[PDB]
């Protein structure tokens, strides 16, 4: 009954991309340089399938660890990604 369990998105990248604006990242706002989703965006198979959430920890992406990198880092892995959108990330804590 406490967070910091990992959890992994397992979307479909092939037929339909992602959907989701993300913030952070940089190693500045967030703890090191893990991203931190700003919201699903209704309008890509995120938001529809809701795979990802609200400032989610994406740690992986197809395998790419993202431990040290900036917002945009991420954002090109999550959207990189090619045939299947399997991300391993972790259950993200809120501002306060």
């Amino acid at each position: 009954p406490k967070p910091g369990d990992i959890f992994e998105v397992e979307l479909a990248k092939n037929d339909n991309s992602l959907g989701i604006s993300v913030t952070g990242g940089v190693n500045t706002s967030v703890r090191h340089g893990g991203i931190y989703v700003k919201a699903v965006i209704p309008q890509g198979a995120a938001e529809s399938d809701g795979r990802i959430h609200k400032g989610d920890r994406v740690l992986a992406v197809n395998g790419v660890s993202l431990e040290g990198a900036t917002h945009k880092q991420a954002v090109e892995t999550l959207r990189n990604t090619g045939q299947v959108v399997h991300l391993l990330l972790e259950k993200g804590q809120s501002p306060t």
